[PDB]
C-alpha cells in the first residue's frame, strides 16, 4: 500500500483521455500542424486541480459531494442536482460509447451496431468488480491506460516528427478564425462534470481514521495520484496532436475530425502498423471511461436520493442514447454538438457546489482547502463557464 488513492485517481483519468479526445486532437493536428500543443497542455492542467478538489472533499468531511447537498440545500434543489447530473453523465457516455464501438469497426469490420453490443456487454464486467471489491476495478483501469500510453508512444516513433515543429507549437500562437474557434473547443469541453461528483466518493472512507491528523496525510499521498494520474493523460494527448500533424498537415488532408478517415491515411504515410496501435488505443480509452461513467452515476443518486438501483439496470439505461444514434445514422458532428451543449450545462452547476462546500468549516473541519486556491477555481470556473456561454451562443444560435 504503498500509493493508497492510485487507484481513484486513475478511475478519473481515464475520463479525460476518451474518444471525444481523439477526434479534436486529430484534428487539429493535421488543419494547423502542432501549434494546438499549447491548447492541450492549458487544459489539462486545470483538469488536474478541479479533480484534487473532489478527492479532498471525500478524504476531509468523510462524505461525497451528492451527499452534502442533500444534507445541507433545500429538498426542491437537491431534486433538480440530480435530475441534471444524470442527464450530464448520459451525454458524456455517448462518446466514450460511440468511440469504444468505432475503435471496433477499425480492427475488425463489424458495424457500429455490433460493435456497441461489445461494448456494452464488456463495461458490465467492469463495474461487476466494484460490486465486491473497489480494487479489482483499480487494477482494471490502470491496465488499459498502460496500453493506450504504449501504443501512442510507438506512434511518434514512427511518425518522426520534426523537433523543431514540435517545439513551435508550444507559442501560444493562433491565425485564422478556424483555429481560434478550435482552441476554444478544447478548454471549453475538457473537465468532466461526472467524475467529479464520484471522484469524492472514492476517496471517503477508504481508510477509516478516528482523528483529524490521519485525515490530513491521507491528503498529501492523494494529491501525488492525481498529478502523476492526470499528468499521464496529458501527454497521451499531445501524441494524438503530434502524429496528426507529422502526417497529415503538410500533404492537404481534409475531413480530419473524423477517426475513420484520420485511420486510413496512416497506412499511406507511416504503415500498416500505426494503423494498428491507433484503434487498440481507441478501444482501451472508451470502454474503460463507459465503465467509469457508470458508477459515477450510481453514486450521483445514492447519494442525492438516499437510494439506489441496480448497477445493470443503470448500465442499461445510458445505452439507449448510444444505440438511438446508430439506428438512425447521425452525422458525428451532429452528435459532438448536442452532447457539449449538455456538458455545457452540467459544468457549471457542478463546479459550483464543488467550491462552496470544500471551502466551509462546517464541511471539511480542520481541512479546509486555502482560499488562494479556492479563488484560482473559481477564476478557472468563470473561465470554462464563459467559453461554453459563448460556446451555447453559436450552437444554440444556428
Ligand atoms: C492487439 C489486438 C488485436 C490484434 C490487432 C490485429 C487485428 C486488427 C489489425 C488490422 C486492422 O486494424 O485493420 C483491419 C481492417 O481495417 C478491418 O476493416
Ligand atoms: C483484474 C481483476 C482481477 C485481479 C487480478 C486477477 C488475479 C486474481 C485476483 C484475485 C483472485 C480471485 C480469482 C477470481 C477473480 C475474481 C475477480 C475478477
Ligand atoms: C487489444 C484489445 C483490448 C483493448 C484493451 C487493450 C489492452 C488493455 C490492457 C490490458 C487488458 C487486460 C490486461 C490486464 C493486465 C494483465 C493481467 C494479467
Ligand atoms: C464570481 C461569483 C462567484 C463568487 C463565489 C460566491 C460565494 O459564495 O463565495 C463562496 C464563499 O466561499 C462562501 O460564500
Ligand atoms: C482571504 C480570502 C478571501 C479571498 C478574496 C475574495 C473574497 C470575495 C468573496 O466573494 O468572498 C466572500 C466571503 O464571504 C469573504 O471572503
Ligand atoms: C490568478 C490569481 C490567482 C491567485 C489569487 C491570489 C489571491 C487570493 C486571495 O485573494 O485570497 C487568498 C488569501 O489572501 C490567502 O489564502
Ligand atoms: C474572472 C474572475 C472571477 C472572480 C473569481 C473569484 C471570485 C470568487 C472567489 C472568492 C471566494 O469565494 O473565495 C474566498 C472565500 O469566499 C473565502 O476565502
Ligand atoms: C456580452 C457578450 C460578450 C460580447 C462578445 C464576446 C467577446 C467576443 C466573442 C465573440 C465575438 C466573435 C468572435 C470574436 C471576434 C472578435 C473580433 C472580430
Ligand atoms: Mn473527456
Ligand atoms: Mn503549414
Amino acid at each position: 500500500r504503498i500509493l493508497p488513492f492510485l487507484g481513484p485517481a486513475v478511475i478519473a483519468s481515464i475520463a479525460y483521455m476518451d474518444p471525444g479526445n481523439f477526434a479534436t486532437n486529430i484534428e487539429g493536428g493535421a488543419r494547423y500542424g502542432y501549434s494546438l500543443l499549447w491548447v492541450i497542455l492549458a487544459a489539462n492542467l486545470m483538469a488536474m486541480v478541479i479533480q484534487n478538489l473532489s478527492a479532498n472533499l471525500g478524504i476531509a468531511s468523510g462524505r461525497n459531494l451528492p451527499e452534502l447537498i442533500r444534507e445541507r440545500w433545500p429538498r426542491p434543489l437537491v431534486w433538480f442536482y440530480w435530475i441534471q447530473a444524470e442527464l450530464v453523465a448520459m451525454a458524456t457516455d455517448l462518446a466514450e460509447f460511440l468511440g469504444a464501438a468505432l475503435a471496433i469497426q477499425l480492427l475488425t469490420g463489424l458495424p457500429m451496431f455490433w460493435g456497441a453490443v461489445v461494448t456494452g456487454v464488456v463495461t458490465f464486467w467492469l463495474l461487476n468488480l466494484q460490486k465486491r471489491g473497489t480494487r479489482p476495478l483499480e487494477l482494471a483501469v490502470g491496465a488499459f491506460v498502460l496500453m493506450i500510453g504504449v501504443a501512442y508512444l510507438v506512434q511518434v516513433v514512427l511518425a518522426r516528427p520534426d523537433l523543431a515543429a514540435v517545439g513551435a507549437g508550444f507559442v501560444p500562437r493562433l491565425q485564422g478564425p478556424g483555429s481560434a474557434y478550435l482552441a476554444v473547443w478544447i478548454i471549453g469541453a475538457t473537465v468532466m462534470p461526472h467524475v467529479i461528483y464520484l471522484h469524492s466518493a472514492l476517496t471517503q472512507g477508504r481508510i477509516q481514521t478516528d482523528t483529524t491528523e490521519e485525515k490530513r496525510r491521507l491528503v498529501r499521498l492523494n494529491r501525488v495520484d492525481v498529478i502523476a494520474a492526470m499528468g499521464l493523460a496529458g501527454l497521451i494527448n499531445m501524441s494524438m496532436l503530434a502524429v496528426a500533424a507529422a502526417t497529415f498537415h503538410g500533404k492537404n488532408v481534409e475531413n480530419a475530425g473524423d477517426l475513420t478517415t484520420a485511420y486510413q491515411t496512416l497506412t499511406p504515410l507511416l504503415g500498416p502498423a500505426a494503423s494498428v496501435l491507433f484503434a487498440v488505443a481507441l478501444l482501451a480509452s472508451g470502454l474503460s471511461s463507459s465503465a467509469v461513467g457508470t458508477m459515477a452515476g450510481d453514486v450521483i443518486m445514492q447519494g442525492f436520493m438516499g437510494f439506489h438501483i441496480p448497477l445493470w439496470l443503470r448500465r442499461l439505461i445510458t445505452m439507449l442514447p448510444a444505440f438511438i444514434v446508430i439506428l438512425l445514422g447521425m452525422d458525428p458532428s451532429s452528435v459532438l454538438i448536442l452532447s457539449q451543449v449538455i456538458l455545457c450545462f452540467g459544468v457549471p452547476f457542478a463546479l459550483v457546489p464543488l467550491l462552496l462546500f470544500t471551502a466551509r468549516r462546517d464541511v471539511m473541519g480542520a481541512l479546509v482547502t486555502r482560499r488562494s486556491f479556492t479563488v484560482i477555481g473559481w477564476v478557472i470556473a468563470v473561465i470554462i463557464i464563459a467559453l461554453n456561454g459563448y460556446l451555447l451562443w453559436e450552437l444554440l444560435g444556428g
